[PDB]
């Protein structure tokens, strides 16, 4: 099963503030709800809760301690390896929010759908620093009124090498 990224990012690395994003990007969310269309979203608690809502057309999988932690029209999950047990069908999954989420399945990722948008803005959370890769996909997201920000989509897929 390929585990890869969804973030959306900033010059600094931003991906969000006390729990919301600090930008209002209707394009990009659109390139990111196509994107991921067809396969679940591995998000933590406090991401979901930022998003609001159950994303369609896609398994809503959630990461918490909380035992006793459940919401409608979605999956939850208390372990990587639950996750890992719930999409173990899956040909491939989209870890989408939570920083320490990120790094719980940092050892296993295989591909990263980094938006990076081209400002500095002001934010709590950040995405954790990665050493590789390898850019298979690059696209600028359109620019418009309701996208004020320059941001390019960037795909990587991990980087083999030559049997020495
Ligand atoms: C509905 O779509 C949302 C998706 C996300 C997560 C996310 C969305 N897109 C990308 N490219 N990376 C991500 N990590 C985060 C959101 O706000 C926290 C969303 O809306 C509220
Ligand atoms: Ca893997």
């Amino acid at each position: 099963m390929i585990v890869s990224f969804m973030v959306a990012m900033d010059e600094n690395r931003v991906i969000g503030k006390d729990n919301n994003l600090p930008w209002r990007l209707p394009s990009e969310l659109q390139y990111v709800k196509k994107t991921t269309m067809g396969h679940p979203l591995i998000m933590g608690r406090k991401n979901y809760e930022a998003i609001g809502r159950p994303l369609p057309g896609r398994r809503n999988i959630i990461v918490t301690r909380n035992e006793g932690y459940h919401v409608e029209g979605c999956e939850v999950a208390h372990s990587v390896e639950e996750v890992f047990e719930l999409c173990k069908n899956e040909e491939e999954i989209f870890i989408f929010g939570g920083a320490q989420i990120y790094d719980l399945f940092l050892p296993y990722v295989d591909k990263l759908y980094i938006t990076k948008i081209h400002h500095a803005f002001e934010g709590d959370t950040f995405f954790p620093e990665m050493d590789n890769w390898k850019e298979v996909f690059v696209e600028k997201g359109l620019t418009d009124e309701k996208n004020p920000y320059t941001y390019y989509y960037h795909v990587y897929e991990k980087q083999q090498l030559v049997p020495r």
